[PDB]
């Protein structure tokens, strides 16, 4: 045989490189998924994920108290935190025995996989009722918030797409919902009648995960780097796994 | 009169026949229901059930967490039990007491009402972290199942569809969805844009239902059979009202 | 050893143990308790038996 | 064939009055069970029943403490019953907050299987700390109380043998071991040096049984009767199944 790493006839060369390849181009083809995450930052240093991944688009949509930190079978003030929760609805409105309950997300990250198109992206950042702008008869139901997105790249690729938002404010209380479509650079609408039951039955097949990291180190090793995710820590570092034309 | 069963002029015995035909033939119209139902068998001889039911297409999705064993008002090892969590969604990840959580499901079965259109199928059984299969790079969102789904049948009659899988094996650690649409044969797409408002109605208007009962029997005896919902139990013996034609 | 003896049983833990005894009672006699479970998780799934090499293996009993 | 119940070829009958009577001579032969009882009554009309069986000979041993009710998985005044233990073992030795403990037995039932030798029967009812006579020093250490032992009757038959005492008083706080062996009319002694090791193995083998029934009502339905054990109830009624020479 020739000597691996002197000509073109080193294969298993070639094929690494093309199995590298079709991934990339794979999640990107109208078959591929579509995913997002939310990030919630806690004092604690601790961090809520809530990943979802499906076909065409992707979405989620969470309550201000859903979105508050909670500890499984561990104690969690949940009765003071049912008064917060009065309290942050209305102004004087609960009888809680807090100025400020450390449950409350500190910063909110937003990522998409490489497989959204930017230009979709929308996001619904209520108040804790609920309200995107002030009052209902005003709002317009999402802002597009794409501009914003900064690319998180990996060896010059894009990896993701990021939106980070800090929470420092004691007024920082939120509702959040956020959705992207999956790219497509074709004519064929994915809605439109001849496949439009398939994007209904991708709402039903989108799968939904969720877990509370005890810190951003956890969240790396055994989050975002095991399953290849990309991501952006607080120092600004890019993590994800680079693969178009590369081995 | 004509003495009854011995002539045509028996018009209760029609009426019976007509009202049984015309529940089968409802059923089996764009007007009426499509059901899902997902089983999750524990060790404990427990059985959660999932159901939905919507018009023009239903679906189910569920975490990995969502589908361990709970029991409601009893000791769960939830703080234990968060750690095996941790442990299956990374190994070695977690700090649990225990090498298997007996919280898991050994076994799963999928149950459509007999309207759907079992070419319609799909399925996402993901990993433990909710990924279809292995990376979200190389993900197809869905398999479409419905060569498996073995037709329950009583008196010669298709009264539901089944699909069984077992997960006996320590790595068995899934996520999960699934989703079929309502048989449609005409040339009348329900998703078209004159009804696509009404399929857009029909995904709130799903109702839900769950709970975990303490035995299959008692699952038989208290929600299969009250209900005229179809079933197949572990010893392979079907459950159902046929009723086409049928006094 | 009983058939109690050798169920699971969890040290500083937390062990369902007013249920168990029902299961007992149901396992017993059939339909002789009340317990919320159809299957008890603490009933032994396998055992095996060993012997040393100092045995003589035509003196076991069981 | 012949006609059933006419005549000495009714074949079923024979083998069915066979079958009875070869279980009642195994029993007997040396290679059969040898069983005994100790119930323990106590005022909440709940029944502790300790039964041991194997081949050669049988006993129960049960310290004063072993026999004192203790009700599985609920409040049994734990410390408060160590106090009292302390008070029994020596007059004003403790600092219970009571006069009497309910949890003591009120009776005792021996009961042995119609396969013992009454004669061998012997039984060290000891103290409180379990001294059968007053003082170590002059104790034998037990009694051979054959002679107090009623038939258990049914159809002509021995059934069992049961001894029957009563602990009405504040003073009756004891400790107890009954042993009796199997009957054995034949020259050949089962402890001889041939079959010595038999019997050291027999120690090892023999099965334990124990239980606490909620009455007397409870034993009889689901402990005595399933099983064709022998016994006598409180109204000095006889249980048991007969099976010599009876179909
Ligand atoms: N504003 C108030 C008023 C009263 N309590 C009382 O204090 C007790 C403990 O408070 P809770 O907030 O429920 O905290 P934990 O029980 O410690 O935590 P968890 O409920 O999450 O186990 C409760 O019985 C509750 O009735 C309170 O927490 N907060
Ligand atoms: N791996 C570990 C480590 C510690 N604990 C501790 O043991 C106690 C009981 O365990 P848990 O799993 O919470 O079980 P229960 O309290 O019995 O059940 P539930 O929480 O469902 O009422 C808890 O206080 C928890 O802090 C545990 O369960 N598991
Ligand atoms: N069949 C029944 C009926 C009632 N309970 C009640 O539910 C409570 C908790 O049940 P138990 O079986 O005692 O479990 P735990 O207390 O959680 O475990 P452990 O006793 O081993 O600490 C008890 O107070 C018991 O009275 C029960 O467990 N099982
Ligand atoms: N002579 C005494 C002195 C003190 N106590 C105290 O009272 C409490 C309850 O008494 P206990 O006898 O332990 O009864 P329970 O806890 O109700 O029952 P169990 O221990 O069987 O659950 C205990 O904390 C014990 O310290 C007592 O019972 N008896
Ligand atoms: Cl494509
Ligand atoms: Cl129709
Ligand atoms: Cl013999």
């Amino acid at each position: 045989a020739d000597v691996a790493g002197t000509s073109n006839r080193d294969f298993k060369g070639r094929e690494q490189r093309l199995f590298n390849s079709e991934q990339y181009n794979y999640n990107n083809s109208l078959n591929g998924e579509v995913s997002v995450w939310v990030y919630a930052y806690y004092s604690d240093g601790s961090v809520l994920v809530i990943n979802k991944n499906s076909q065409y688009k992707v979405g989620i949509s969470e309550t201000f108290k859903a979105l508050k930190e909670y500890r499984e079978g561990q104690h969690n003030d949940s009765y003071d935190e049912y008064e917060v929760n009065q309290s942050i609805y209305y102004p004087n409105g609960g009888d809680a025995r807090k100025f400020h309950s450390n449950a409350k997300p500190r910063a909110i990250q937003i990522i998409f996989s490489p497989s959204v198109n930017v230009r979709t992206i929308k996001m619904a950042k209520g108040n804790a009722v609920s309200v995107p702008d002030e009052y209902l008869q005003r709002s317009h139901p999402w802002e597009a918030t794409g501009i914003k997105y900064r690319k998180i790249k990996r060896d010059g690729e894009i990896v993701g797409y990021s939106h980070y938002f800090e929470l420092p404010h004691e007024y920082n209380s939120i509702s959040l919902a956020v959705s992207g479509v999956h790219k497509n650079p074709s004519s064929y609408n994915v809605g439109s009648a001849h496949n439009v039951m398939d994007v209904f039955q991708s709402c039903d097949l989108a799968l939904r995960f969720c877990n509370r990291y005890w810190a951003e180190l956890e969240l790396v090793n055994h989050y975002i780097s095991p399953n290849a995710y990309p991501y952006l820590d607080i120092n600004n570092h890019s993590y994800g796994v680079a693969l178009s034309n590369r081995q």
